[PDB]
Order: C-alpha cells, then sequence, then structure tokens
C-alpha cells in the first residue's frame, strides 16, 4: 500500500523485486545502497538498479550513552551520517527492535524512501549540519515510527549559538510530498524547518500521530505550501510551535497541546504572515489557555499569534484519506504508539 496518512504516497523499498539485506552497522548501510546502483554486469544504474529494504540491526547505545553524559562535546565532533543520493528505485530503512544509531540519515534528491524503527540520538557535529533526518530536494519521503531526541539545551561558546544538536526532521527543496508520523520527538532545540529560506516556499507536508515533548521551536518553521497537522501530541513546548510563514497555509485539527508557548504562530519575518485552520484541538478557545498551560509572547517584528484561537485563513480539500481520533485520545494513547518498538502500530478509533 501506498497510504502513509499523509501527502507522501509510497512504499518505498516494499515493491515487487526488492532485495531485502540486513546492516549491522553504519558501514554495511553505505555499502549496501552503494552495491544497490549496479545491474547484472556490474554497471551502475542511474537511480538505482533494484528496490531495497535494510533492516538495520545496529547498536550504538555506547556512543549515545557517553554522548549524553558530555552534551556539550558533542559539536565540535564529526558529523556522521548515511547519504541516500539519487537513489530512485524505492528504499526502506528499519530498524530491528533494539537496534540505535548516533548518525543520521541525509536524503538528498530521491525519492520514495521509508525510514522506520530508527532510535537516533545524541548525534555529533551540530556545528557542521549533524542533523538527525534531512530531507533535500525529495519527493515521496516518509518518516515514520521513530525516535529523534537529545538535550533542549544550548550549550556556551558553541558557533552561532544555535549548533549543540543540529535538527531532527528538517525538509527542503523540492521535498514536494512528505509524512512525518508516529515519530517521538524529544529534547530537541530545533525540531525541523519546511523550507530553508523565504525563497524555498512549497511543499505538502503532513506531521501526525507524533509525540514532541520538551522541544523548543520549529513543528514546523513552515514556509509556503501546505501543513496538515493532525494528531499530534504537544507537550512542553519552551519556544514556538507552529510558525506558520511566507503566506503558507496549515490545517491544525485534532492535536493536543499543553504547556506550550506560543503553539501556534507567525513570527520573525515580519511579513507575509501565513493562514491557520483551527479544529477539533484540546484549545477550543482562549478559555482554555489557562487549563492547558498555553502562554503567549510578542516578537520585536510584526507578527501574529493564534491567542484568539481562531482560523484566520482556508485550506484546499485534504487530497488523502485519513481518520482523526480524538484530542482526548491521543493525549490518552499516542504515547503508546509513537516511536520505536511499536511494532508500527497505528491509533486507531477502536483503541479510543
Amino acid at each position: 500500500a501506498t497510504d502513509t496518512g499523509g501527502y507522501a504516497a509510497t512504499a518505498g523499498g516494499n515493491v515487487t523485486g526488492a532485495v531485502s539485506k540486513t546492516a549491522t552497522s553504519m558501514q554495511d548501510i553505505v555499502n549496501i545502497i552503494d552495491a544497490a546502483r549496479l545491474d547484472a554486469n556490474g554497471k551502475k544504474v542511474k537511480g538505482g538498479a533494484y528496490p531495497l529494504v535494510i533492516t538495520y540491526t545496529g547498536n550504538e547505545d555506547s556512543l549515545i550513552n557517553a554522548a549524553a553524559a558530555n552534551i556539550c562535546g558533542q559539536w565540535s565532533k564529526d558529523p556522521r551520517g548515511v547519504e541516500i543520493k539519487e537513489f530512485t528505485k524505492g528504499i526502506t530503512i528499519i530498524g530491528a527492535n533494539g537496534s540505535s544509531a548516533n548518525f543520521g540519515i541525509w536524503i538528498k534528491k530521491s525519492s520514495d524512501v521509508v525510514v522506520q524503527n530508527m532510535r537516533i540520538g545524541y548525534l555529533p557535529g551540530g556545528a557542521k549540519d549533524g542533523d538527525m533526518i534531512r530531507v533535500d530536494d525529495s519527493p515521496n519521503v516518509w518518516v515514520d515510527h521513530n525516535e529523534l531526541f537529545a538535550a533542549n539545551h544550548e550549550c556556551d561558546g558553541t558557533p552561532d549559538n544555535d549548533t549543540t544538536f543540529e535538527s531532527a526532521v528538517d525538509i527542503k527543496g523540492a521535498s514536494n510530498t512528505v509524512t512525518v508520523s508516529y515519530n517521538y520527538i524529544h529534547g530537541v532545540k530545533k525540531v525541523g524547518l519546511d523550507g530553508s529560506s523565504s525563497s524555498d516556499t512549497g511543499r505538502n507536508i503532513t506531521y501526525h500521530h507524533n509525540y514532541y515533548n520538551d522541544v523548543n521551536a520549529r513543528l514546523p518553521l513552515q514556509r509556503g505550501g501546505l501543513v496538515h497537522a493532525y494528531n499530534n501530541l504537544y507537550t512542553n513546548i519552551t519556544g514556538s510551535g507552529l510558525n506558520v510563514r511566507q503566506n503558507g497555509q496549515a490545517l491544525i485539527e485534532n492535536n493536543w497541546f499543553e504547556k506550550a508557548i506560543n503553539p501556534v504562530t507567525s513570527r520573525y519575518d515580519g511579513k507575509n504572515f501565513g493562514t491557520w485552520v483551527l479544529k477539533g484541538n484540546n484549545i477550543t478557545k482562549p478559555a482554555d489557555f489557562s487549563t492547558y498551560s498555553i502562554t503567549w509572547t510578542a516578537d520585536t517584528k510584526p507578527y501574529v499569534n493564534a491567542d484568539s484561537w481562531t482560523s484566520t485563513g482556508t485550506f484546499p480539500t485534504v487530497a488523502y484519506n485519513y481518520s482523526p481520533v480524538s484530542a482526548q485520545c491521543v493525549k490518552d494513547k499516542l504515547p503508546g504508539y509513537a516511536g520505536v518498538g511499536k511494532n508500527l502500530a497505528t491509533l486507531t478509533s477502536t483503541a479510543c
């Protein structure tokens, strides 16, 4: 099936003729993809020779645990990541239960890529683009059921005072359709952008069933296009949540917000504010701010906060088929479906 519950329509490497391989380390993954580019005669095939399903059984807890004990020593180390560049035959990277990685997955100019059940945390190289997951010029990508974490903290003396750790899921370029679902993102200062600059506007992204906890900002930092965020659990947001910019449009439905500062805003540009359609969230009116500990702040430049909690624009017909659960149900159940080791389980109404 190609249904991801969002804009991305892909099965990744789970197609006809897929070759399954087991990777026990980051290097194995690199070698497997390289080999996957060669045809029967040893010649390279543009976009890849065959579809792949790579099961990653490696474990780097030692690296992660060492890093967690010395947070400020990570930004200056070499970044570590597997680059999936120009591979379009279809590929899925599934972590085995118990597997872990102290390296990121960088997708560049590829298509039909699915990343699931990977536990990635405390990556080194925040000063040199050490992102956990990067989707660049890559349409039909599905980032599902992963645990992305670090420390929601900024060490002193880091270059730009923003490089202690890099992003969890940055999306940029022509990654026209992307679905980010069932991820447990925690302890991340900059979760992920949707457009790397003011000119990098566009794309149709869906964020559904994600559990965010102790994050500072960018859920996402949207530049143009459309974003459909539904059934996400937003708790302990220390800076700002969805920042809808450059005239982007967002449909924010049936989510649960709690202990969040500026959960829905449009700030930092001073102009071209985006719009949002609010519906079915735990917060229905301003009276609820106090109940769920939702605070608001101003910005030095013109900005717009959803402090009136009203829709400020419209949203096109949601192309795909999805069935949202209630905000209460996500609050109650989501933590047991999002993340690694949940066997890619989905939250249905029957479980509410």
